[PDB]
């Protein structure tokens, strides 16, 4: 497309929402391409990441860790307002895996605080896509500070299973996974800092040691239980999409099964079916799709159960509805 | 189905065989479905998993690590009941991969010691999968203690490649690994208790480095070797089920290949073909079909090779028949230069 | 094939080149199935793989880290005389993932220091593979220590996509990715040794912790970057090897894809499409194959980033040509 193509385009402007909830969308296109804009304002700030009080210097799009999830269609622009406050101390910028030229657009987005820029890309590859925060030199401190999130590209016609049949969901949740490598005292204590910069020495040698002391869902261990457990209910067809910018994860629903999975995260690589626990590498995103057919508690898990339930990888769904018995039954409950 | 139409079908009670065998089925389901009927009790038993002497207190469905390899046909019910004699001293329960609902069972099976319990599930997907227990605020200890198995649920037609051609095996093994994280003491040496729980708070602190001092098939360093190795001939067609209910693995013939693997381990995904290494995430099962084509020594690793050779995770085939010097020979044996 | 019709294939010497190169060949076979003969003489010496001066007693064949890129096609043989010069002080051989039998070659190429071997084998399946070094109870020491490369069995037709439609590629690089485990003392600076064997205990400690001290491409950090850099131009067709013969990564190019990426490394295996990250399980090669849609820097990097841009596991493309603004335009550049 031309310069005067793309700008006889229509426009629309997107209002972003907190994950793992997902901004208003159209599963199939409305229209022909558009040019979607979105606008983020990068927040420093701490947050507490366990029971303990454990706390981060995040670096956070949209002041949420994971930032937000985009949604566009394929073919559509995606035009980005990102805004460095005066408020913050570092400069930052962003890469879209999804986008092609400029290491991701990292190139072009450098913002000192007190800075904005506008970025444009043609989102021509249907998917999921992680996007970091890219400084050169400074690279995986930010990402590991919470500075990612994803987007989702989807085909203008939706999703489909292998052979081509439609995929619509009822409902759609993004978990972002983060890895969290927070500095400790000779007596074993989590240390606290008062800006940013002064936990970055004690961090990288963390960091070094490739060993996460926290590895969370939405910043924090247990973020996304009690009241931010996700919900469904028997008949509902769930879209999970799941982002780990920096090391690899593998899902898990447990109880239920990942039932057509993106794995590598990209809608022209045909899904897995009927899948136990997927597998997303360090720098990706992936998808689930899963039609619920039992109520009650789940639990969602990175299933290196140690990554789970030691260190914080662990989410829960609720889901309302009819207990199917032909699927399971309890025959003899507990009993001497 | 209805309760009435569950209840008017045939049952099968099924004898379980310990790993790496796999208990007599067929590959084509003989008949409809079935509630097909398996027992397990389990033990908390101290196991000895490398040559210097080292202890696990270990959970295990069966009294075996892994537990045993349970087989069905899609949708046949697999009815197991489990039992926790009152000789054990925690709760335990059943997770299956393969379920759906409550947890994949274990919301519906968690068990005292002296009480038992009989969960039935309809084995709809058909594939190799995890189960594992599972007590709230435990999970991961139970599991690494060795507390984890594998089903495998067969096509009702038997196996197919991606193609729809029938891929039928003349014998199957299933390898299960397993990662340790066995406490040391401040001399380096791996530390003894009198009793389960005693370990506990060191296993923790081991298990949260996310590095185990043991990765291991069939429950120990070299448990799969010697007269314990598995065994093929030239031509003969062998399927391998491998289980890692915690951990990934990355599963090589050496010598050999995976001609067919579902490394998802679910049989209406298509294989992968051709395979050296391939992968298989902690939490999965996968499985891999080759036919044997030289004779020899064949190692089957991890090949992160550390684990494979330093830390355990390394079994052998030894394989009957004639050499193929079209397939590799050796022109010039090692000599002077 | 009968014996006196082995017996009458072609035989055929190619001389080899150095990573991330690779010797000459022909995308589609060239005649009937031959003989292909190489030669290789594996060398131990010391090599510097940090700008600190940090030392690594490597074992390489043909001299280098990772070892050459041989190239043969489906049916070929390939002929491989194996050279372990009486300077050297170990003994060594060579398993090849895409032969069968004798533990992949290595039960049948045990040399020691002054002999030499010559081993044969048809290459059955296509795809790229590992090969590397494994002494019989020392086999993870030599592989990190170096001796590991890759060979490529190239389809007859050369490589298609999953619809069979032909995919040619202008060029080709291999990447070998190395974990090192160098042992340091007790102020943390690494230490030196006199001979190969002397560093043997203190190795094998540090790789007991499955955690490298670097993991870098073509034997060293910032090996591949800066004057180094690989190259290609727009509308250029490149199909990047990587290899890992122990140890996981998750290679990913900064600012592009892969369009076509056969992460199994196996050519009968259909190729995922439109990748962000890809996924290559130690003991494995994958190949990913790109167009070049803009100009300027990428890096290539195993996207768990602090292996990346911490422990040296970082490339450079610089690529010539004409920048599109369709794909990707600064809007507004970074400003107040
Ligand atoms: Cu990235
Ligand atoms: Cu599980
Ligand atoms: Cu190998
Ligand atoms: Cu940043
Ligand atoms: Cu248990
Ligand atoms: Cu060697």
């Amino acid at each position: 497309a031309t310069a005067a193509e793309i700008a006889a385009l229509p426009r629309q402007k997107v209002e972003l929402v907190d994950p793992p909830f997902v901004h208003a969308h159209s599963q199939v296109a409305e229209g022909g391409p558009k040019v979607v804009e979105f606008t983020m304002v990068i927040e420093e700030k701490k947050i507490v990441i366990d029971d303990a009080g454990t706390e981060v210097h995040a670096m956070a799009f949209n002041g949420t860790v994971p930032g937000p999830l985009m949604v566009v269609h394929q073919d559509d622009y995606l035009e980005l307002t990102l805004i460095n406050p005066e408020t913050n101390t570092l400069m930052h910028n962003i890469d879209f895996h999804a986008a092609t030229g400029a290491l991701g657009g990292g190139g072009l987005t450098e913002i000192n605080p007190g800075e904005k820029t506008i970025l444009r890309f043609k989102a021509t590859k249907p998917g999921v896509f992680v996007y970091h925060c890219a400084p050169p030199g400074m690279v995986p401190w930010h990402v590991v500070s919470g500075m990612n999130g994803a987007i989702m590209v989807l085909p203008r016609e939706g999703l489909h299973d292998g052979k081509g049949k439609a995929l619509t969901y009822d409902k759609i949740y993004y978990v972002g996974e983060q890895d969290f490598y927070v500095p400790r005292d000779e007596n074993g204590k989590y240390k606290k800092y008062e800006a940013p910069g002064d936990a970055y020495e004690d961090t990288v040698k963390v960091m070094r040691t490739l060993t996460p002391t926290h590895v969370v869902f939405n910043g924090a261990v247990g973020a996304l239980t009690g009241d931010k457990a996700m919900t469904a209910a028997v008949g509902e067809k769930v879209l999970i999409v799941h982002s780990q910018a920096n090391r690899d994860t593998r899902p898990h629903l447990i109880g239920g099964h990942g039932d057509y999975v993106w794995a590598t995260g990209k809608f022209n690589t045909p899904p897995d079916v009927d899948q136990e626990t997927w597998f997303i590498p360090g720098g990706a995103a992936g998808a689930a799709f899963y039609t619920f057919q039992q109520p009650g508690i789940y639990a969602y898990v990175n299933h290196n159960l140690i990554e789970a339930f030691e260190l914080g990888a662990a989410a829960h769904f609720k889901v309302t509805g009819e207990w199917n018995d032909d699927l399971m039954t309890s025959v003899l409950a507990p009993s001497g």
